[PDB]
């Protein structure tokens, strides 16, 4: 159809963009070091000329894997990333130095120099985004024969990250959209995460991360205390709903195609992951002029949560993705197991979309799993249909898309918005991640612990890279 069509040129666009928006060649950011991912080259109103390090860490993971599937032209991109990492690590700003809280900094100056104004600070997500993407690279390194790349230069970062994820997961600190201080779900699921591949990363190299094993399973255990019985609690310490796609992010960002549907870790096609899916697009039906005149059985703009009112509360086009994503990774998960099943807890989710839905297990010839997942799939493009409707015509994705208008506004050609199409345009195509180890860190302990375990901290300077040959 004309989505199939205009995904294919739009994928080419993001690629570019993404690209254009990296120093120190990037055409759009002049100024940004050599490897430094800024978020937009909007300089004023609002200004978001600086790097962050959940943007970098995001939009650098997408571009590992588009690497790894043959995009090789990518590799000096990469390169610079992990080489710009290893300055900024130990850069001494408000939260600290490279061993005393540093690495919990939001975000820097494009220059590499620390942002010393008041900011919602730390965000602990950050070091658990940046080793799961350079964590993906030292795979590919070690697969490669680069063997010394990955000893040498990747494994000493990401055991810096790996440090402060195991020290402070159960501290307070910002959510991901820097406004909540509290505990916040997206950051715990992603910490769970970069922990379990950090210690089979670890494992690898000959070395080991006994805080990386010691302090995974307390975080799973904490994880499960989101789940309110109805869906998945946002953040504590917050006087919202709760509803938010700060828990879309964190199922899709920690989805493994290993993994069947798992309550316990949030994959995409849990039972409480699909009855929280329902519960957060719903949220944004009737708040939004845009939405007007929709059934629940279509797609609709969906926002950061509810309560929003940045720029006076609008959809995001990287929320109104992730919501495709998680049905488009759902369908693989189902079709890779050959079933679907319809508990009690994810029933209106099904309902809403086949109304002749019932509990039980469906097998994938079965013809309540065809006009199941005929209906899901329908579903999830209209999202992403939505997203094409409001882009600009030459491509263009800015951070937000006006919610009675749908003009694009805020930040224009926003990194991460790009990566978000790159991704969901992916999972659709199935076109998966390389798995994280999700099979064998799912168990939850008896009794949940407050606790930290603390690692290592040192220093690292790359002092160059070999001649890296990527072909493929
Ligand atoms: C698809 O097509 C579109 C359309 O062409 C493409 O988007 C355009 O892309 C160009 C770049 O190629 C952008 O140019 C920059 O513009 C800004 C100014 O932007 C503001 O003003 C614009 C014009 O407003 C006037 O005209 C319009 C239309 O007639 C009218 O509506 C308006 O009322 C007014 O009369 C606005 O259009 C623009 O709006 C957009 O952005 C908003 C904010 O993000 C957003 O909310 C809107 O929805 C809209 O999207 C906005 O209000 C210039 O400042 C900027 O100039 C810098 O960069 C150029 C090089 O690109 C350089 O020559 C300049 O010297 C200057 O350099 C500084 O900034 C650079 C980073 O941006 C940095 O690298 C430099 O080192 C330097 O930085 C230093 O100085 C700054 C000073 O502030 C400091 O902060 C730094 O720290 C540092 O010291 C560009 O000229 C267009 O804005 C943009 N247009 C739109 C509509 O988005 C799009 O890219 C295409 N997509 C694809 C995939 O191809
Ligand atoms: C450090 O780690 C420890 C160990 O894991 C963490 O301790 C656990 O903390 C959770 C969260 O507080 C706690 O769960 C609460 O248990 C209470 C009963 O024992 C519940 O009454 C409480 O209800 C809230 O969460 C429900 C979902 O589980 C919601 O349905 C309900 O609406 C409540 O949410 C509202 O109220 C809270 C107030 O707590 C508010 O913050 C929310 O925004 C919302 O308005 C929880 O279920 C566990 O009992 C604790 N476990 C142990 C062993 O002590 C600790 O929190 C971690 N600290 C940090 C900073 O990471
Ligand atoms: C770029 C971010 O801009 C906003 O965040 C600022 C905000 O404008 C400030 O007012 C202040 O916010 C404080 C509140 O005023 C206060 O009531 C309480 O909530 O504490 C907060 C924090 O001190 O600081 C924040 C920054 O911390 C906007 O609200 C954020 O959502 C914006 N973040 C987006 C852009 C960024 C880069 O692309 C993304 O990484 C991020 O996920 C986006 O949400
Ligand atoms: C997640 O991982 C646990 C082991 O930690 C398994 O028991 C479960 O079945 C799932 O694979
Ligand atoms: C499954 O595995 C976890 C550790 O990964 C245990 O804590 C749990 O008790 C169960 O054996
Ligand atoms: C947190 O608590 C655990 C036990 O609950 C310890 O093993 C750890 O050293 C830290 O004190
Ligand atoms: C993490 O925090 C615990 C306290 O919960 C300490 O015991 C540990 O040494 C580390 O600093
Ligand atoms: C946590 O504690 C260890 C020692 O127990 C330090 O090496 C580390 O830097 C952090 O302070
Ligand atoms: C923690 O452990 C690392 C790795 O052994 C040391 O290099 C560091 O100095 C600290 O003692
Ligand atoms: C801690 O470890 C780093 C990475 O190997 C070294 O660069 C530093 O000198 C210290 O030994
Ligand atoms: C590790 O940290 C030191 C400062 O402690 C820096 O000089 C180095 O560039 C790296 O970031
Ligand atoms: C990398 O190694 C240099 C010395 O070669 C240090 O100065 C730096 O702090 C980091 O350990
Ligand atoms: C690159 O190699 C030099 C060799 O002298 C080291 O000093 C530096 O720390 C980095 O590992």
């Amino acid at each position: 159809a004309t989505l199939d069509s205009w995904l294919s040129n739009e994928a080419t666009v993001a690629r570019t963009a993404i690209l254009n928006n990296i120093g120190a060649d990037g055409a759009w950011v002049s100024g940004a070091d050599s490897g430094i991912v800024v978020a937009s080259p909007s300089t004023d109103n609002p200004d978001y000329f600086y790097t962050w390090t959940r943007d970098s860490g995001l939009v650098i993971k997408t571009l590992v894997d588009l690497f790894r599937n043959g995009d090789t032209d990518l590799l000096s991109t990469i390169e610079h990333y992990i080489s710009s990492q290893a300055i900024i690590q130990g850069v001494s700003n408000p939260s600290g130095d490279l061993s005393s809280g540093g690495l919990g900094e939001p975000k820097f100056n494009v220059d590499e120099t620390a942002y010393t104004g008041s900011w919602g600070r730390p965000q602990r997500d950050g070091p658990a985004l940046r080793a799961t993407a350079m964590i993906g690279f030292g795979q590919w390194l070690l697969d490669n024969g680069y063997t010394s790349a990955a000893t040498e230069i990747v494994w000493p970062l990401v055991r810096n990250d790996l440090s402060y994820v195991a020290q402070y997961w159960n501290q307070t600190g910002y959510d991901l959209w820097e406004e909540v201080n509290g505990s916040s779900f997206f950051t715990i699921a992603v910490q769970h995460r970069a922990l379990v591949e950090g210690s089979a990363f670890a494992t690898a190299v000959g070395s080991s991360c006994s805080w990386c094993d010691s302090q995974a399973p307390q975080i799973l255990c904490y994880l499960q205390s989101f789940w309110t019985g109805s869906y998945i609690l946002a953040n504590f310490d917050s006087s919202r709903s709760g509803k938010d796609t700060n828990t879309l992010l964190g199922s899709i960002h920690t989805f493994d195609p290993e993994a069947g549907c798992d309550d316990s870790t949030f994959q995409p096609c849990s039972p409480r992951a699909l009855a929280n899916h329902k519960e957060v697009v719903d949220s944004f039906r009737s708040i939004y002029t845009l939405n007007d005149g929709l059934s629940d059985s279509e797609a609709v703009a969906v926002g950061r949560y509810p309560e929003d009112s940045y720029y006076n509360g609008n959809p995001w086009f990287l929320c109104t993705l992730a919501a495709a994503e998680q049905l488009y990774d759902a369908l693989y998960q189902w079709d890779k197991q050959g079933s679907l099943e319809i508990t009690d807890v994810s029933l209106d989710f099904f309902k809403a979309l086949y109304s002749g839905a019932a509990t039980g297990t469906y097998s994938s010839s079965s013809s309540t799993y065809s006009s199941i997942v005929s209906a899901v799939k329908t579903f999830a493009d209209g999202f992403v249909s939505i997203v094409e409707t409001h882009a600009a015509s030459n491509g263009s994705l800015s951070e937000q898309f006006d919610k009675s208008d749908g003009d694009e506004l805020s930040a224009r050609d926003l990194t991460w918005s790009y990566a978000a199409l790159l991704t969901a345009n992916n999972r659709r195509n199935s076109v998966v991640p390389p798995s994280w180890g999700e099979t064998s860190a799912s168990s939850v302990p008896g009794t949940c612990a407050a606790t930290s375990a603390s690692g290592t901290y040192s220093s690292v300077t790359v002092t160059s890279w070999p001649s890296i040959v990527a072909t493929g």
